[PDB]
């Protein structure tokens, strides 16, 4: 079962788990055949019941120094609320310098849950895309390793340079579910990361990313196409359903969530969520064959990397279960591109 | 000899050394009797000849996960240029949660070398102190672990909470050489960190810190008093002098440096610096006895922690030399307070 | 005397229709109109949002009903407080004894269009309190200046005033703002809610007024309720579900910007989420008992929003079966000068 | 006349209680006036004038009790008193309720009204640039789709007018400036100008026309409207004193858009004398002479005239014009008018 | 013909006259018994017909170096439109340093005619008073000759010092016709300058100034009380009237003028002005006895200095006429206070 | 004819002294004065900073010298460009043919006092170019408006003008700004530097002017130098070291805010750091050869700053031994209308 080596991605949910636990689980995931970690960049969890939000950048240093996994932010908003783009560039450059060939910088337009804390105007999605495109320009200038200046609508950078660089900069991955930003990702950056969705919408995002890259003279067959999915595995279908309902009610909220400020808001909205609202959106089953079929389908659509978030608190059992029953049976095309320098 | 256990601090100079090297050297320093690491928070080095500036926050995660050392920023400016205070609080809380009893948050008013890159008005020292005091208020509110709001002159914080906390928050250490801020440090924070200076000026800072703490009802005898010094050790006096002159000319710049924007500026100013300009200010000698006497004197003034920066590139030889000849012979008072929760 | 309030839902109905229905409601025993101040409806399915201030002039000139905004946010997004004051003063000058100015902290649905920083609820309360101070200064009829955190008013005066200014009614469901309403304003307007929460708001309003030396027994206490009447219980339930899903959203709604957002959230709403929150029944006796209960809690005015599109049938049904059977205490205070 | 008898009545919010204005407009309808121009003020020019109703509420009353056409003359939709998005909603609501009757008159505004919000007051040329941007915003909203806008002066997040008429109301620009007249023809539906000498009126008409042609429109089907101030009374003497006491700003032959307070105008009024009104305000009891004055303007090519009597004798004035003036005015047939 | 020496002030109208002419006329005025010059600080004239506006600060250097007259601005608005208060302080200090005992700094709330050119929000009078009071605080701090900082609502001053100072700073004179600001002038400054007005209103201003000074512990008997008047002298009453009407129509504008932006605006308003509008407000007569009586009356009200602006272009004839017929016959109380260090 | 420029160092000398020395310099063969526009001196030891604009009026009225600012930053810290234009126009109106307006990008030492963001050099160049546009519009003598990135000018006009406006001279050591100076302004002012760098600046200024259709051979090319003359080489060296340590600071100084900062940095400065940068000698022949060399490179004006406090002896010494022996090309252009 597979032309290429066995591999899979593990989603580290900072929303839900203490960072000490996540470190231990990633070390275990490595042992069990996972090859890469996607790590959320939150300040707040969605709900109090999830109850965590570690500073990912400190944690990534620990992961880098204790595993040989690849790893990335999924995703950092470098648009000047929590984080100035110049600093994100330095962080990315430092991590890749220390852990060459292992880091990938995942960026996106952000959500108010996290960015509202600094008490600034929150622009509409389209405008935040414009801010993201400018941030990408800044990160890329800094990645050249020369002294650079920048003056655009949203950011001003005085004479700045990254003195600590890797020989080759880390790839910039854009996390987006928007067709416009997908095109811009292919045009401006190295790879795409998208959440799970129906086939039609995934195929549109891949398509836009590809035509953006070609339009800019790049070869999209050598550019990574990554997906993050939310699943619930447990010992029975019953515990799998309840796990999703209690731990990840935001997974049943089929509506835009980027304007909602507080965990307490999501928690109140969660009172509406029912098991039906998860179909198509979060796979809830104990049947590990069905997990494998779900994942294989995504590979077949043309994703070259998959990052899996189990929503239950049964993270250790989940990692071992996927290691034995799922990861070995996934067929990856050989020499598929992966987020790496 | 000594009433308390043998110990000393190592300064990790991000200005000069690749972060991979610093990690290895800290691991070695642990083996050789150093107990704690002070880590610079820079974006730029002072000169191109120094030639580095890793993102400290990622590096600290690696240090935490691979040593048992105590460690701290020396120092982070949490005043909304590079870093918003809310984020510094999250970073500090995450580090201490992962490495309990090991992290201390060192903060200060910042220098333009690092903060100018975001292209905002750079206030005079006194005003930056006002900004620092407000930032301290924000960090402390977030450290309570409750949902907090803040609205002052410099910062606005919408409903925010740290979900990922240690049982006990890390100490806040203020890095300053100003009598006013020393008093405020004793009043508002947990400990003081100061650079090397003549006895009279050190005794004034200690004195102000103490009376600030008493005025606020605290016991200053249980609050850490920390100093950071720059030395040059090498095989001969000649190499020790040249090491300082080539690697750390800013050490011969007896003047306030916090308004100067570019490495290229310091480098041009360095052309003026001569060996004479270092006396009193950087100890330059191969005589390890004289190193020990210098350090012991500081202990006797009442410092409870010393962090030593060797300015030469001979970091490994320096660590081994101090481990054998210096650290074992330093007499620390027993039950002296140290930066720890 | 027999009376009841009619809620004009600008979210749902063309303003020409609302005018005709208010004229009919007058004929059928309703005495007062509460009129929403929206720019956007909650959902596209509701599909309207007339400019209330123009419409109120038409209502004033063609009926003898009392009427009020429920509610205007005078905090400098859509509307500067100085202008709200002028509008209020003009309406009351033209229709003396008939207008009441209802104000509140606003929702992003309407205010986000001007593209400014949207503060948290508590901060918007601070803005509302400042706006109240501005409106009250202007209502004195003198030349006034104001300089606070949120608003600046250069030398300004209302030359067109009534002999007595219209009452300022605050629309809120928050205990803190209820107390401030009693302390600073003339009366309270609250949405329908369980008895425990209504009794707490009334209580806070009352003790706010007493703390400031006022007599709360002479200050109006107004409630707006959402009901669904139709020919059968079945159509009543479906009417609520299709036309007013926001009534099943028991959670803060003031940060959500777009109708399209509410419409997507509506997919979650179910009939169960309306109990206690929207009365859904064809039994007009049960409508009467529900309303009488609210009178007895101590509300002196009730404004009724039927959520169905069957507005004409609803008005006639209430006129025959409900309004004549409601017992109002004599000399209950009402929003008026 | 080739076309039906008609004339416009100016409702002076500066001077009269809005209840009175409503009654007088109802009377004006009865007497052959066909349209109302309504000032959008916050403050009167002088305390002696002593009023300033909120026009938008009043217009709802007018719409519901008459069959007259009516318009703002003029609203400044440039974000002092009024954000352009709100003006659009107001306009769309009025036309939805009173289809074929409303016209939205806009202009660059005066400090008398806008200074109350305590913001920087730009020079006329800059306020024109703000007006042009406001026009763009109103027109996008009038499309009835969800629209966004980001220009120098205004930001509009996702917004839509759900309550619209089948056809949007015309946008009329009130200006006396050659540049803005051209832009009005290019961008909007019709022109409104104050009284002035023939040469200056002919220049404004000319600029409006060539602006419209340059943009591919037919200016012969676009309204050309003028607002004039007259004083009619029982004798020449009362006509003169009425103007002097009630409308001294009519003798202030100088730009007035920077002056902030009624008390300022009132102090300046002490300078004004009867002589300063010649050319600028017709002051006579001779209704023939009123008719000749108005006919002249029709002949220059104005298709609508709005008349403000400055005296407090509004009822007598309306009846006098109804009997002696309006019936004798010769309007070209099928002349364009501010409407659907 | 007087207890004290013969003296009078000459108003240099920059609105009307080329600065080369004004210099020559002041030199003549010195010869003819005038002792001091008041110099307007305009950017624009009131009307194009007046047709001038020299930069007063350059001109005052020429006056200082070629006469022995006292001189002052009447008045400079130091409120950050045309002029930042720190610069006004430097200008004042430099003039008094070069011409000790001769300069007095006259300040006021400004008019839009001059300040509108920089395109900033123009506040109402009362607010501009608040700005003036803050400016006064800044000028006074700088006048101490120490390194000073300031941070208030309207102005920010970083570490600043006047290195070039006189031994004693020049007096600050406030030009105002407002009872409130008159009181504040006595409380905060050194002297009052007011325009002509009826006796009742002048007596109120003097009275308020005096009680402001006493309330703040100062001695108002040693503080100058100065008035600026506009007169029209010519060979006949007819030319005197026409001179005023054509050259100074703003003198017949009995209304607040501080909001009007353009000369073209005043010029259009001037078409309304008639001879009658000047009574009480500008003395128009060829009878030099009547000029003397007018001026003596003001001395008797309690003014210690009078500055006379002849509105006609007949400046030379006016100076000679006053020198022969008026100045010698004015009775000044001996040792009356005068604007001087 | 014999001529030379005198630099009036406001940083070091009381303005009363500078006036007297300029009057003497006129007597001794100097023809023009360059006057610093400072708020602060470099060091407390220098100890002065008169407001130059007032002083220039005194100079104008008591000498027949030409004079100019060297240089004013008209970029809206200390000085708004509209005001600089008025000042320039007034001076030239009073002293026709004598004033030249020297402008530049400014230093923080002077501009930081108003407590605004201090941009990097390149950005300050952009600000300077916009300021030049403003000054030039005002110099047309018509009513003008301006709206750019950095400045806004409402309807403004200079009513007091000379028949011909004063030349605008840009003080810069940057090749980019030199080209822009030739393109936009009337003349160049540069500090002393090696031949290669001076020849590049002249070259860039020339090709900027040609590109814009001007004749650069009729446009002034001015240089400002710092020298130390005294009775012996020893006193000349010590004078430079004690009075003008900033002359030994071979590094960009435009970001340093305080005199106290420069004073502390001065503790590093040694005699060696002045070679190439400040001529330190008692040999007046060597002074003459230094100056003649600059004339030969193609400078048409030289302004000399003696750094010692021996200003009177210096002026007399140059008058006798230097100025008479300098060979200037006839009909060389000079800063004048
Ligand atoms: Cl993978
Ligand atoms: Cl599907
Ligand atoms: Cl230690
Ligand atoms: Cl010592
Ligand atoms: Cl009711
Ligand atoms: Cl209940
Ligand atoms: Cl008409
Ligand atoms: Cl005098
Ligand atoms: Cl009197
Ligand atoms: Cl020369």
């Amino acid at each position: 079962m597979g032309r290429g080596s066995s591999r899979l991605g593990y989603s580290a949910s900072f929303e839900q788990f203490h960072p000490s636990d996540l470190l231990r689980w990633c070390q275990l995931a490595e042992q069990e055949g996972f090859d890469s970690v996607l790590a959320a960049d939150h300040f707040h969890p969605w709900t109090p019941e999830q109850g965590q939000s570690g500073f990912v950048w400190a944690w990534l240093g620990a992961l880098g120094a204790t595993t040989r996994l690849r790893f990335g932010t999924g995703v950092t908003p470098p648009i000047g609320f929590r984080y100035h783009p110049a600093i994100v560039a330095q962080a990315a450059a430092t991590l890749e310098a220390m852990f060459p060939g292992r880091f990938w910088l995942g960026i996106g337009a952000g959500e108010a849950l996290n960015e509202h804390i600094v008490g600034r105007y929150w622009p509409e999605p389209a405008e935040r895309i414009r801010m993201l495109i400018e941030a990408i320009e800044v990160i890329q200038k800094l990645f050249t390793g020369k002294v650079i200046r920048h003056e655009g609508v949203y950011f001003k950078v005085e004479s700045a340079k990254l003195y600590t660089m890797p020989d080759v900069p880390p790839p910039i991955i854009v996390g987006t579910a928007g067709p416009y930003m997908a095109k811009k990702t292919g045009q401006l950056c190295d790879g795409l990361l998208t959440p799970g969705a129906n086939d039609e919408k995934l195929r549109l995002l891949l398509s836009r990313f590809e035509e953006g890259a070609r339009a800019a003279g790049k070869d999209p067959r050598r550019m990574p196409r990554m997906i993050q999915v939310h699943v619930s595995w447990a010992e029975t279908d019953e515990q799998a359903i309840e796990n999703a309902l209690r731990e990840w009610p935001n997974g049943g909220m089929a509506f835009p969530k980027g304007d909602i400020r507080n965990p307490e808001d999501f928690q109140a909205m969660a009172r509406l969520v029912r098991p039906e609202h998860f179909q198509g959106r979060v796979l809830m089953t104990s049947d590990l064959d069905r997990h494998g079929e779900f994942l294989q389908h995504l590979i077949d659509l043309g994703f070259t990397e998959i990052y899996v978030h189990n929503v239950g608190r049964n993270q250790e059992e989940f990692i071992r279960a996927y290691g034995r029953a799922v990861i070995p049976h996934l067929r990856w095309p050989a020499d598929a591109p992966v987020a790496q320098a």
